[PDB]
């Protein structure tokens, strides 16, 4: 039996009986999405190069627009943005939406896949919305997930209820329900990270990558993958299993990846299918932030491949 | 002035006075192209599952090769899905060879990530029956050769003798807009391309370079590391910010693990015409005679310093 | 602020504090909508004609699975079929839709406009569903409207608050708000009828259609305009104004459209908008059906062109 | 065995080995026809109305006035548009003269009626300077006319001297597939289409004729009657289902209102191409010589048999 996005947000809205502004929200996003996706896969070129006669800045233009007009939200925090972005009063909601409304497009000049981030939160507090409220932890997500721009287009969609995937059809304009429920696998055969950061490797990263192409136990080696676009490496983790790294150094002590809009949501995304994410010394999630563009170091994927990995890491203390 | 695939393919035609096939071969195979590229992107995947109630790289193969003989400019077809050469029929026969990996990448298509159709081009060198030697040219005799990346918007990347060109795909109207003329790699670049899980079995000149790379001598910053795991997506990404990719022979893949008529030779022509490089380790991957139309061969290529600075160390490992 | 065909029917049901079904059936009908379009626009033609070596059974499926899976619906009705449809239990709700999933497709092999059309009924007995859910008057509509397919794809949809248009926009799937709470003309200048009948016209008909060819007053008479598919001519009927005619005859005196899935949805769009439609002696929302496929003859456009008939029929009554 | 239009009009260009400038020019005509289809289509719509925080036929004439000028195949270019004829600047000039209806219809495209594009192609046939002057040929001296349909679907016709070919737009791909070879009309129809609110003006041939249409003398079924009031739309309905079709001359308009350059004669072309006719009353519409681009024609068109039964009720009222 077929389900759509749009019918699996629109019920699941339905089972909460609550205001259905987190039913506004979701829809409003996904149809940002489906406007980035076009726009991404560049749809009216041809009108730039004379036929009749930005790209980051365009998609965090939808996404701030369809999410205040939705009626749901009071916080929006952007990549894009130095500051919050506090909701005009006359369309506040009760939820805090942090979004990378673009992710990879550093490197889109050569067409690597790109994508959207966002994790969303209830405000936790009574006064005059502020920048204060999308500094919850993690683990107070009510919803988060990505829009991968890949070969084809996919949004997955973490809530308490599990992972779903939608997969984006061009013809209709529609997410259409494709993988129910996801789980990841146990233990994967692929790692991922830049490596030519290897002279500034924390000593324990140092070591596990070694496990990894080089194996005690009789194993096979690990295949290397690392596409540099932190979407499009964490579906691969999702789907086919294995670890995604980058992890705090000495030279940056905190990582690099934004921990509202990055770490948190695949964290999110990671353990409500059955894997895990760690900064090294605690889970993503359980990190509480002091400033909205704070950084964060990430190791996630399959249980067995975090845990060898956590194993390492204390051998290190 | 506006310029699409086919103007650029109608006038290019022109100025080569001939009979007008390589136009047809080449407006035939972009018309499969723009039908694989709306397949990878899931048209009508609705209807796989149930809004009413063939795999890809099957799908595209079929495409390319129906497209390709009922342009009436072939004789001979090389596809990475067949295990012997098509001899077009011969009412449909013209004098083009055409080697080319339908979809390369599709093993990791379930992740979403990059995918690519790859083509290389040759005039037939022979006046007999056409057969399976007509492929069996080296890259150099290559009329025309390039790909369709199929990435965050679909590009497809034409080389020639007149140089390197980048048409965009507009979904709207279904055309290739020319936008980069005659494009060239950067001299030297900061990106370094290949799987390090096969770091074990590496040749002791390849675990040399990408030493240079991680820890340079002369205290410069190393370079970064990006390694998408399908060719076609590598190679762009290395034609656009310069760089080198690498899928070397090793001991135990003495010949590399890569197709040389519909993978190496492509791209190696791309890279030569854009002012790069691309190399066997011992000879330049276009001087490469094949004996087999499946052969493999080992490719490192990219901006020309990172090759030259490649072969130094690869030769001073005798 | 942008409006959406989805965020439009949520708000709606949002206000009315239902139960959330009317919203997921007219998602999912809206769906199935898209479907259709791509499907009339001859996407992926290609392929039936060998690029690698029905359309109103397309249609009526996908409206019949999409209605099925939104758990909305308990009695479906198509021109397709010859007898409701009763949705088996497990997926129930408590609507029943009348439907016409592809009307004017005989003339498609030349391109005309088609459409589709529908109306939505709120089951009205207590026993187990059954076919006559179905037979209930006009002015029980809960909702209704019509899809066309003509130079672009169109829904109008009209409910109690009015008749509001959405423009189908292909490049993302989305429709887009044009035309809030339209109302028809009180009185036009076209007049629209298949006049190849004339031999066999009602007394009345041959006189209100020599009224519009030869004005009784100094006016100018009317453009005659007939496109031959019922959506196309309606619709243009709520744009320009005007009236629109397929009434008794000689050969049909019940007429020949359809009163379930054509003549009731037209009447309720065109009362809604401030427009009216007769049989000639009923308005159309009053006729108690027997039938679920019966007939019934309809006039129907702009009230003053409308009265000015009724005053001729009943000269001749 | 699978074609597309660019195929198709490549290869026509290839036999009739000419310069290969109505190859460019029908290239260029189709590809403005796509990206007017998408317009039409209402891509982009949510822009206009705020998703991120021109009317139809001005961007049609100038989607078709561009592509035709830089196909380097044109002189003059006449367009129900533009008040004079547009004369393309010297160096971007060739050999054709294109008279086109960039929008046909657009007046009431707001109930969302049908529309099209309607072109016809002469050669030039003077040495001057080009003017004006080289657009005043008749029907007869075509070498190429159609249209194409915006209707339920897109679908390009062309007809040539070889004939008529229908070819349909494939959304997802981008391409126009051949989907109807050589099309021939019926030999007499069931279907007439006109507009009779103007009865109380109607020449007395035309209300005979309508007269027998509606009840046959000869005990037949009575015909139905069709118009959408979109020229287009009936013209290709009386194309594939046949039938006739009028905007005849009355007493306020002796030439009728269809305008001849850019309406009839395309039509007339495509009809007389397909075994039909086309007729001002008087002469065959082809045989038109006129004196101003904009001037006026009637027009009856469609099967042999219903245009010759009416000649012969406008012969009987002389
Ligand atoms: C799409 O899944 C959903 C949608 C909405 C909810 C939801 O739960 C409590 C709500 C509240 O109003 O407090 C609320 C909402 O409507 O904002 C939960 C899941
Ligand atoms: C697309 O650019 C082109 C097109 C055609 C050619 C071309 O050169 C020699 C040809 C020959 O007939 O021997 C020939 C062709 O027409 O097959 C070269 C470049
Ligand atoms: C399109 O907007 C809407 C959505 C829902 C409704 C609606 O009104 C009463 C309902 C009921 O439960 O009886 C009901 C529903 O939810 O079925 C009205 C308008
Ligand atoms: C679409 O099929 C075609 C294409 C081109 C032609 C063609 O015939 C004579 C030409 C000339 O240059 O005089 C000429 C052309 O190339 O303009 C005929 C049919």
């Amino acid at each position: 039996d077929v389900n759509t996005l749009t019918r699996f947000v629109m019920e699941e809205g339905r089972k909460a009986r609550g205001t259905g502004e987190l039913t506004q929200l979701l829809n409003s996003l996904c149809t940002a999405v489906k406007a980035i996706s076009s726009a991404v896969r560049k749809a009216g070129i041809a009108h730039l190069y004379g036929i009749a006669g930005k790209l980051d800045v365009l998609s965090n233009d939808l996404v701030m627009n369809m999410l205040k007009s939705s009626f749901a939200t009071c916080v929006l925090v952007s990549e894009e943005d130095k500051h919050a972005i506090i909701v005009e009063p006359e369309k506040r909601g009760k939820y805090v939406v942090c979004f990378d409304p673009l992710d990879g497009s550093s490197n889109i000049d050569c067409l690597v896949s790109v994508g959207t981030i966002f994790g969303i939160y209830r405000k936790k507090s009574t006064d005059e919305p502020s920048e204060k409220d999308a500094l919850q932890p993690g683990r107070n997500l009510v919803a988060a997930g990505y829009a991968l721009y890949g070969s084809a287009t996919m949004l997955v969609l973490a809530m308490d209820c599990g992972v779903n995937c939608f997969m984006l059809d061009p013809a209709i304009g529609e997410f259409i329900l494709v993988d129910k429920d996801v789980k990841i696998k146990k233990k994967g055969k692929i790692y991922s990270l830049n490596e030519g950061y290897a002279k500034d490797f924390d000593p324990a990263v140092t070591e596990y990558i070694q496990r990894k192409k080089f194996p005690p136990d009789n194993s096979a080696p690990y295949g290397a993958r690392y596409v540099g676009s932190m979407v499009a490496d964490v579906h691969r983790t999702l789907v086919y299993g294995g670890i995604f790294l980058y992890p705090a150094n000495k030279k940056s002590p905190n990582g690099k990846l934004r921990l509202l809009y990055e770490c948190n949501p695949m964290a999110y995304v990671m353990e409500k299918a059955g894997g895990m994410a760690t900064t090294g010394k605690e889970a993503v999630l359980d990190v509480i932030p002091t400033d909205i563009h704070q950084r964060a170091p990430v190791i996630l994927g399959s249980p067995d491949d975090v845990l060898e990995f956590l194993k390492v890491y204390e051998k290190h203390s």
